[PDB]
């Protein structure tokens, strides 16, 4: 039995340190593996409209609330908001079938999944006929506010933001009106992109950091074999060694010890279990100085290439 240490977020709730993470994967595989992760300790799971997955989650959770495995109150739920649906009757449509979907009645946090807002449409991926992306009507601050009700009517305990650089989060920052902050930006991190500046200017915001592709996503179907690799990384393995540990539990160890909440992702159970015993050791100030330091900038994770419109986060320094 393990239970994450909690991250407590500007609305006093309890966020723990590490959840499972969603990625697309078949069929049932996805519903196994929360099983498998609310047996082990699990209880943050972080999942996404995009994944088209999300009823086999809700199978899951419902199964072991009435085994009595878990209670809803125990269960730390994260989905996130698609730019296709930014349009405030679209904020509301999505969320009904993310929360319908998990057969929940709340989100615990409801996030931001990506800054730009993309053209409404059956498409998730609207490309012009030359491949790029096709913006939409809706800002992000749109939405926003459509999100804000969900709060206001208790289908949503806080939100949050994801792929957000520091310029759009002080732009939701000083937006009039605002009525909630958002209480974490989920964003890639791991040793390869180490996102100080970002951290360091979140926390001082009060809003947390939760590190994806803690492990660099070696599943990503855009992998090249030139692109560099965290789990295969030698120097991991030998950090990883000298406690007994395995690279995967040293990466997701990295991001505790920064206190950033990370979301490896399994559907092997053996995995998922391995990747919440990381609260049996602790990395050396000199562990984490050398891991700090394998910083390249390199993003696992820049799929949408929408450089060309408005908002993309990744231009920004941090
Ligand atoms: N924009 C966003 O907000 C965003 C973007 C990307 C990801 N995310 C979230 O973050 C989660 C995690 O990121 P990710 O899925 O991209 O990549 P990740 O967690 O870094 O890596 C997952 C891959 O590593 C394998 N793996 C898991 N544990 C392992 C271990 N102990 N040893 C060796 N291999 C292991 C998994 O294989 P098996 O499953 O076959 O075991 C899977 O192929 C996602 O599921 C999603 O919830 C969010
Ligand atoms: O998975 C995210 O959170 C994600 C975020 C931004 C851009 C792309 C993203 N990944 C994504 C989007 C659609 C389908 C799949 C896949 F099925 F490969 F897992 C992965």
């Amino acid at each position: 039995a393990h239970m994450a240490t909690f991250v407590e977020l500007s609305t006093k709730a309890k966020m723990p340190i590490v959840g499972l993470g969603t990625w697309k994967s078949p069929l049932g595989k996805v519903k196994e593996a929360v099983k498998v992760a609310i047996d082990a300790g699990y209880r943050h799971i972080d999942c996404a409209y995009v994944y088209q997955n999300e009823h086999e989650v809700g199978e899951a959770i419902q199964e072991k609330i009435q085994e009595k495995a878990v209670k809803r109150e125990d269960l730390f739920i994260v989905s996130k908001l698609w730019p296709t649906f930014f349009e405030r009757p679209l904020v509301r449509k999505a969320f009904e079938k993310t929360l319908k979907d998990l057969k929940l009645s709340y989100l615990d946090v409801y996030l931001i999944h990506w800054p730009q807002g993309f053209k409404s449409g059956d498409d998730l991926f609207p490309k012009d006929d030359k491949g790029n992306a096709i913006g939409g009507k809706a800002t992000f601050l749109d939405a926003w506010e459509a999100m804000e009700e969900l709060v206001d009517e208790g289908l949503v305990k806080a939100l949050g933001v994801s792929n957000f650089s520091h310029f759009q989060i002080e732009k939701l920052l000083n937006k009039p009106g605002l009525k909630y902050k958002p209480v974490t930006n989920q964003v890639e991190c791991h040793p390869y992109l180490t996102q100080e500046k970002l951290i360091q200017y979140c926390h001082s915001k009060g809003i947390t950091v939760t590190a994806y592709s803690p492990l660099g996503s070696p599943d990503r179907p855009w992998a090249k074999p030139e692109d560099p690799s965290l789990l295969e990384d030698p120097k991991i393995k030998e950090i990883a060694a000298k406690h007994k540990k395995t690279a995967a539990q040293v990466l997701i160890r990295f991001h505790i010890q920064r206190n950033v909440i990370v979301i490896p992702k399994s559907v092997t159970p053996a995995r998922i279990v391995e990747n919440i015993q990381v609260f049996d050791f602790k990395l050396s100030d000199e562990e984490m100085a050398t891991i700090l330091s394998f910083n390249r900038n390199w993003r696992a994770c820049n799929v949408l290439q929408s450089s060309h419109l408005e908002d993309y986060p990744f231009d920004a320094e941090y």
